């Protein structure tokens, strides 16, 4: 599924996001621009061999299981198929796991660099929340 960027900022609210580890909602429609241009299916392989799946390209080597990361951990246990899914609660509860991991949404490398300490409010701006 591709969401819109309002429909996305509603769905997350809806399961719990907002404000969540202390990042306003306007941080995780931003991650999920640019981790996926808002695209439930997509997918991305790493130079490791672990792989990055959906709208907020959450990774195998740590998260999730997709038989094919040799080492890797499951800490959302769960088959990264579900994180594909046009429901996002898989990736939003798995998504909250990484948050308060340590280094909060440091953990997405395009929220850092694309999204931190920009006006990230611009990406909820006009929706009905
Ligand atoms: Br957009
Ligand atoms: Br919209
Ligand atoms: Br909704
Ligand atoms: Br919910
Ligand atoms: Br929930
Ligand atoms: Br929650
Ligand atoms: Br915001
Ligand atoms: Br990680
Ligand atoms: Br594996
Ligand atoms: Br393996
Ligand atoms: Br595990
Ligand atoms: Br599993
Ligand atoms: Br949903
Ligand atoms: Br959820
Ligand atoms: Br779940
Ligand atoms: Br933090
Ligand atoms: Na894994
Ligand atoms: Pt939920
Ligand atoms: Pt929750
Ligand atoms: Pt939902």
């Amino acid at each position: 599924k591709v969401f819109g960027r309002c429909e996305l900022a509603a769905a997350m609210k809806r399961h719990g996001l907002d404000n969540y580890r202390g990042y306003s909602l306007g941080n995780w429609v931003c991650a999920a621009k640019f981790e996926s241009n808002f695209n439930t299916q997509a997918t991305n392989r790493n130079t490791d061999g672990s792989t990055d799946y959906g709208i907020l390209q959450i990774n195998s080597r740590w998260w999730c299981n997709d038989g094919r990361t040799p080492g890797s951990r499951n800490l959302c246990n769960i088959p990264c198929s579900a994180l594909l899914s046009s429901d996002i609660t898989a990736s939003v509860n798995c998504a909250k796991k990484i948050v308060s991991d340590g280094n909060g949404m440091n953990a997405w490398v395009a929220w850092r660099n694309r999204c931190k300490g920009t006006d990230v409010q611009a990406w909820i701006r006009g929706c009905r929340l």
